[PDB]
């Protein structure tokens, strides 16, 4: 029974702020901090009150608590009909945990063996179908989807699976599900409740490819250390294991989890190093490649290259991909000298925590370079229980593409200045239209 | 299970993409053919897949399939209370065929007897009204709007109806009935699962003209070439008659579909002539009805008139009065090297193809001897099995308006240039302040 | 069965006329005049009928009905849950009745007994607190918030009670009160009839606020002149009491009823009267209130101020706090030459009457001295049977805080113009960052 933040005054416009926030969300939630005087504080959107904490300083009391206080069920039953129920977030607390941390255990470190021989045969197949001449026009945007996509398939894929499901009718599959999507009934939960049409296709789609891990895992049964494989292996503390339903389900949720973020994560980190007034940096990322010899491996990439690491870290820095991390409060919690009252969304922006000019000088420049100036001010993985648990993997396959392609590539953007981001999207990246990009095969 | 077409990737706002839409809706979907380089593509909205055939040598695909596969009964909900439930697009499948052909039956050519008297009458009647004067100002938008509504009510309606409906309750009606709809609805089916008041306000209206329709047959029974007429003597395949309620719903949506897409072409093909850099056109079409009597004829309008006709067709190709036809997919369907899943809404867009620059070389420009450069590309009253069956009737009327007016006065417009488009309405049309027009009466 | 009003036709973005309302309503509105040459009007929102009574000669017709003619009952379903059903217009219309006029009873000038010394205590208490020096820079709007919230429980409640529960405690309540609500489901009745989260967390809110009054009840009656004591003596027709739920709903909306409103008056008073170009009338202020001594009375500020008046009413007369007044035609009602039909909305507004340059010659204008040129055209209180019930208590707080503060204080505004108005909120005042003032402590 403390202080409650200081409220934006409700506006009259159905989920009019949803409109700004799709058009410059900086400027709009920086305007909210001068406004009220306040780093944490809380605007009405749809008649639910988010409450965001703004102030890098804070940031452990919103990545600290447990499910239980502060849930991300309420905030993403979107996702239910694409996932499936009862996975991941529309499945008990304590089966998600388990849930989720199957599917980290399958993506960490430990697991990478042959991965970047992988992906590096899988980018070289790429190059040799589509940069074919000495020098030709691509959109940079869309070859590192392709790329993405292609390179996960061959590592988290078995032979078998992918002659089953290519990663172009995949590519396609997460692409329907997005579509069906509808990202502003975070703040409608009344429509989710409501038969969508939609809803319905999906779970049909999702059935389709249910029905084949079904049949290949038959098959390996006549003649498993591929994803599928390793979650099947999987036990819960009771003992049981997981349905092909909900393996299939974590599958899912992998593959669309990486498609734009890793996506859009290369594609930055390639614009800005292209750029002539950072020659500087790209010489410093050559030295660090040449370095290496042609087949590279997993040591090299992840041992071995602390530049290309910052690159890539401040790209997503500059431009993080996600711009809101977000929760219900289930139980009211304390942050900074106010209270945040149950039912409340609470929200934490990794775009705002980028741009504050204490935590990052000059937070408009890209500089590999720099550190952050307040603990914890990075968090374009997040932070805590819920921080990314796809970014080792992330990081691996930006990392080695970035050191294939300029290995054997030069490119040149065609225009001026670096793509304006496009804050129109759920995952934000450069727009589409500015992305074209001239490469050149190398001597 | 082929080739999916590209997706623009989802958008935040709600239903934003109805605001562009409502602004510039050309340039919106010349950037999605741009930005994914596919003439067939598709954007969510609403968490609604739709599919746009933006490709003029494909309008084969979509104009081509039968109604239960490509259907307009999803798209079309949100005209049920004003139509009534059993009728035309709420009627099951077979009984809705008959329907609408028993109206197209009535609106032959082969039924337009006394037609065009009836018509230049009521012209003559309105200009004596309101253009009284040697000269005067109008809103040319506002007094087409009269004389359609004025023309089609004694051509279609008997006296005794008349005398107890006039034109311009019946134009009150229709008002009151549109501006109770949710044209965005047509991406929000879960909304009209819902109780809506102003769903019930409307069937009382429509069950009060009910009422006067079954008063007058009484009364023609104790003393049926009028619309009226016709449809009460038509006959299903099983041999039953339509209900007086299916008759009364026929009535309406035919009036319905009139109201806006014949006076917004009479408007526009009138602003274009009377426009000075089309002098040239004006004298031509005076030198087509200067060599005609004054109580003109069937013959006369329909088919000694083709140059009326070319300037009719051009404003119509100019500015199509409905920006997009659309159906739901039942079943899957190839469109080029696509498929186009079910559930899918799919979309054809007559102010695309209109404005496609191989179809219309300098489509902005008004030229009424100019030809299609692809065929079939004009597509202002669509194509095919769904094509508009009021198109004879429509064409008709605006002639006529054209060629007894431009007769009696001279026109002049109150600004530089012809008025721009106003795509914010349901029906299309030019802004109705730019609209203001000075007649004078001729010598 | 007469004539309706002309109809803006509809547009199709959902709820978009919401939005042009929100960023100049004053324009929007005026074109729809204009375009239809009426001023009775009718828009559509989201398939609502809205008709809008524009000519300040027609006022009458707006006001002069009953609640079972004209009901604001369904205008204002959402307030219910802040409110509480059973509590004003989620009343029967009997009940509803007595309840608003019990709360006009304990607001009459006859029981204004201690109210400006009250005040005047609480104005000089909060200027001692954060108008310390000599001069100082503040946010007026923030701070005018505060003092008539502040003054508002002082008079209103007793000491007992603020113990229990401060104002700035009660400012928060009101607050997230606010914030929960969806001012444009006026439009969306189908919407209120979903279970909404944020509701329920508001009714838990309100039932911890009737808990503290019912403890406060019990210890007065171990030991009733206050708000909450006037209210409960009140004795309904039938000869029973108001419950304590009702009589909680009652306070709730006297304090939530003023919150912003008077804040708003204030803010515009002082920021008209401390502009350079105003200095004439800050002088014929300062005369006015010279002509007092420091302890003032009810009879000086009420009867012997009558320039602070007209200063106050010129402010609300220029910027009306409440744009527009609703309701719920129950049964057809003529206005002017017209009709306007049972289940429309119809409205009326502050904003336009006081923009008409026949009843207010130059509009844009703020002239203490000015007179209406059209009787009953100044409606920024309302008129008839509805009008507000809280304008004298409202009036006393505002002529009360500019006595105190201007004989106190010089202000200085800290831009060159007035601040713009912000439409986007559900009260409408002065844009916040625009409000910044230098306050000078006088000799
Ligand atoms: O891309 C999104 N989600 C998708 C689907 C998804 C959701 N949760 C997951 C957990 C694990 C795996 C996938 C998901 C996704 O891929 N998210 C994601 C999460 C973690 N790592 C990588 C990607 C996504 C992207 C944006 C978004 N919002 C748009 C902006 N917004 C917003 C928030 C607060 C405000 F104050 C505001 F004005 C707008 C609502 C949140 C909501 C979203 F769900
Ligand atoms: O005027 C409209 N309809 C009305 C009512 C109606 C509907 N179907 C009928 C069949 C027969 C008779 C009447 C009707 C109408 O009069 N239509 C019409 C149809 C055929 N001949 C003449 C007139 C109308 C006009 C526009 C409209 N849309 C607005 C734009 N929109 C849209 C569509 C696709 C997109 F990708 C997008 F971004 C927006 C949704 C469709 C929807 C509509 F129903
Ligand atoms: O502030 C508002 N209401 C609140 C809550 C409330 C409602 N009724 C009450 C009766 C007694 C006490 C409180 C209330 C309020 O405090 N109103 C108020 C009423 C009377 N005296 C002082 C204040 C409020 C403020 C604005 C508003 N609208 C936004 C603009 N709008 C609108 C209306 C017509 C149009 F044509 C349009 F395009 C937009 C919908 C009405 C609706 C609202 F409820
Ligand atoms: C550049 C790529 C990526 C970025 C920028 C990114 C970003 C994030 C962020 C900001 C969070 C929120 C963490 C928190 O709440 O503390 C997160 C969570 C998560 N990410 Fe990613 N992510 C990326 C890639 C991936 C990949 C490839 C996967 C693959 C599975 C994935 C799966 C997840 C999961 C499962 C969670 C949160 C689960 C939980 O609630 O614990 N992400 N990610
Ligand atoms: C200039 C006037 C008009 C224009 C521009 C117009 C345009 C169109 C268009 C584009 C279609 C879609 C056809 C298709 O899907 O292939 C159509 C269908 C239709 N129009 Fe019109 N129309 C006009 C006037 C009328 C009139 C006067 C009526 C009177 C009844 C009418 C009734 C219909 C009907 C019933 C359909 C489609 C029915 C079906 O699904 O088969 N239209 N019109
Ligand atoms: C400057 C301050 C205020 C302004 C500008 C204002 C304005 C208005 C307006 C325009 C109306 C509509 C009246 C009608 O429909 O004829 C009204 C009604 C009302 N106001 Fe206020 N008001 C103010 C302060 C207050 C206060 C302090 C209260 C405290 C209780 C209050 C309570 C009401 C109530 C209860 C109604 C209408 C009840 C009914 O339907 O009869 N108002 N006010």
């Amino acid at each position: 029974k403390g202080k409650l933040p200081p409220v934006y005054p409700v506006t009259v416009p159905f989920l009019g702020h949803i409109v700004q926030f799709g058009k410059n969300p900086l400027e709009f939630m920086q305007r909210c901090k001068r406004d009220l005087k306040s780093g944490v504080f809380t605007i009405s959107i749809g008649g639910q009150r988010v409450t965001i904490v703004g102030d890098p300083h804070e940031h452990s009391r919103f990545f600290s608590p447990r499910n239980e206080i502060l849930s991300p069920r309420e905030v993403y039953t979107i996702m239910t009909p694409v996932f499936g129920e009862g996975v991941a977030y529309a499945a008990p607390y304590p089966r998600m945990r388990e849930q989720l941390n199957f599917l980290a255990e399958e993506l960490t470190i430990a697991k990478f063996q042959n991965f970047v021989p992988a992906i590096q045969h899988e980018v070289r197949k790429f190059m040799a179908e589509n940069w074919k001449e000495d020098e030709g026009v691509i959109n940079l945007l869309e070859d590192c989807g392709a790329m993405i996509i292609n390179t996960a398939c061959q590592c988290l894929f078995g032979e078998d699976l992918r002659k089953r499901l290519n990663a172009r009718h995949f590519a396609q599959l997460l692409s329907k599900m997005e579509s069906s999507l509808i990202p502003a009934a975070v703040f409608m939960p009344w429509l989710l409740r409501l038969p969508l049409p939609q809803s319905a296709r999906c779970r049909e789609a999702r059935a389709e490819l249910q029905k084949i891990l079904g049949e290949i895992i038959v098959a390996r049964e006549k003649e498993t250390s591929d994803l599928l494989g390793g979650l099947l292996k999987a036990v819960y503390r009771d003992g049981t294991r997981m349905s092909l339903h909900e393996v299939c389900g974590m599958i899912v949720a992998a593959m669309f989890a990486g498609q734009h973020t890793s996506t859009i994560t290369t594609s930055w980190s390639m614009l800005h190093l292209m750029h002539p007034k950072n020659k500087k940096w790209l010489d410093k990322l050559h030295k660090e490649i040449d370095e290496f010899p042609a087949q590279l491996n997993y040591d090299n990439v992840m041992d071995e290259m602390p530049f290309a690491e910052r690159c890539v870290r401040e790209s997503i820095r500059r431009d993080p991909p996600l711009l809101m991390v977000m929760r219900m409060v289930k139980a009211e919690v304390k942050v900074g000298s106010y209270v945040v009252p149950k039912g409340d969304i609470i929200a934490c922006s990794p775009l705002l925590s980028h741009h504050d000019e204490e935590a990052f000088p000059n937070p408009r420049l890209w500089d590999p370079e720099r550190d952050e100036k307040v603990d914890g001010a990075f968090i374009g993985f997040g932070a805590g229980v819920h921080k990314c648990i796809g970014q080792k993997f992330a990081l691996l396959q930006v990392k080695t593409i970035l050191a294939t392609a300029f290995r054997e590539y030069d490119f040149q953007l065609l225009r001026d200045e670096v793509p304006d981001p496009d804050y129109h999207t759920m995952v934000v990246g450069p727009t589409l239209n500015q992305c074209l990009v001239k490469y050149t095969r190398k001597k």
